[PDB]
């Protein structure tokens, strides 16, 4: 009926703006990616495909005024990020908290100005579990201190996830969006959704989170494999998945490609 869609934004310089993405009306969550440099003596850096970080301040406020939640994603598909020591975890938890999850005051100084984000998304694609449990414990502590925000995760579709499975088992994530793409063991391929349905059954039964979202590519070009057309998604997936207490909705990789394909418009029946 009413379907929640989460979308990644920030992956191309020429993409539809953050504010226009929120104005579409298609999305419950917009995830800005990525804080992709941290750890191992590096200072943190954003790679958001050349968008001005300060120029996002008023766009995030606008999104929030339309009841879209805006999250920052850490890690990403690529980047020199690692979290091997306990000191890295602490340092990163503190940086994220001051600079993104709390209002200013002052000397910080916030990459997105005075915006305060609605949560942090763990999109950890390499480095094993490392100290990511400790990072989640600390952030989760801050959540219990009155500063309210979401913690989400984007594991790959093989259960348990090699990077995050350990952290997911702690039940700390409010939601997770499993990437049902780029891996033929657990995503749609060759007119065959059996591998997908099986992975989905496993994730919806075992993952310790209240909401599980299905992550699909928005266009055949958006991923190496796993593209599944909207009509097939509605027909094949929805009836079974809506039978799960944990069914959260779908996640789309990504806003740039969804602008081209109109995948979310087809899934929703032309929603504005």
């Amino acid at each position: 009926g009413n379907l929640d869609i989460a979308v990644y934004w920030g992956q191309n310089f020429d993409e539809r703006s953050l504010e226009a993405t929120c104005d579409s009306g298609n999305y419950a969550y917009v995830i800005i990616g990525f804080l992709n440099t941290f750890g191992g003596g590096q200072t943190p850096a954003l790679d958001i495909s050349g968008h001005s970080p300060s120029g996002l301040e008023p766009q995030i406020k606008h999104c929030q005024s339309k009841n879209v939640k805006v999250l920052l994603s850490i890690g990403g598909p690529a980047g020199p990020y690692s979290l091997d020591s306990r000191s890295d975890a602490n340092d990163l938890a503190v940086y994220l908290f001051n600079n993104f999850l709390l209002p200013p005051g002052h000397s910080e100084n916030n990459p997105f100005g005075n915006a305060v984000l609605d949560g942090i998304d763990f999109h950890i694609e390499h480095g094993g579990p490392s100290q990511y449990q400790l990072l989640a414990n600390i952030l989760s502590s801050f959540r219990l201190k009155g500063t309210e925000f979401a913690l989400t995760a984007a594991p790959q579709c093989v259960y348990p996830d090699p990077n995050l499975g350990t952290v997911i088992n702690s039940a700390t994530f409010d939601a997770i969006w499993v990437q049902f793409y780029n891996n033929p063991q657990c995503s749609y391929s060759s007119g065959n959704a059996e591998a997908l349905m099986n992975a989905w059954r496993e994730w919806s039964m075992k993952a310790r989170t209240k909401k599980v979202f299905l992550g699909f590519p928005a266009h055949p070009d958006a991923a190496g494999s796993g593209y599944m057309p909207p009509a097939k998604v509605k027909f094949h997936v929805f009836p079974a998945a809506k039978k799960s207490y944990k069914f959260g909705g779908i996640m789309l990789w990504d806003s740039y490609w969804d602008t081209v394909s109109q995948f979310s418009n087809k899934i929703l029946g032309d929603g504005v």
